[PDB]
């Protein structure tokens, strides 16, 4: 990452900017299993082996209350849902699947983010 992801504090400008990428990720059709926290009775042992859960409407909370201050830690948040899911799945499940296809997409959207902010 370069120094202005690390560095800027993110202004309401940067937000409602972070709010329509979080949004068109909501909207991909391969977002499902990331839509809201993972079921336990879905996956009785997820909880004992992730030790850091994360979620899109979690994020999205976190974005309404302005938890982030920086790029980066927006990032961070984002990047442990598709790592989760890769550690927790074997790489032939669909569940593997949508996270290489949805960070694929999330990083699209990022770059677009990242020229906004400075012209
Ligand atoms: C992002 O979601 C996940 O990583 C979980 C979601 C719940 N899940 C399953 O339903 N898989 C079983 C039934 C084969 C256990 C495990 C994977």
């Amino acid at each position: 990452e370069d120094a202005m992801t690390v560095l800027t504090p993110l202004t309401e400008k940067d937000y409602e900017g972070l709010k329509r990428v979080l949004r068109s990720l909501q909207a991909h059709k391969m977002a499902w299993p990331f839509l809201e926290p993972v079921d336990p009775n879905d996956a009785p042992d997820y909880y004992g082996v992730i030790k850091e859960p994360m979620d899109l409407a979690t994020m999205e909370e976190r974005v309404q209350r302005r938890y982030y201050e920086k790029l980066t830690e927006f990032v961070a948040d984002m990047t442990k849902i598709f790592d989760n899911c890769r550690y927790y799945n074997p790489s032939d499940s669909p569940f593997y699947q949508c996270a290489e296809v949805l960070e694929s997409f999330f990083v699209q959207k990022l770059k677009g983010f990242k020229a906004s902010r400075s012209h």
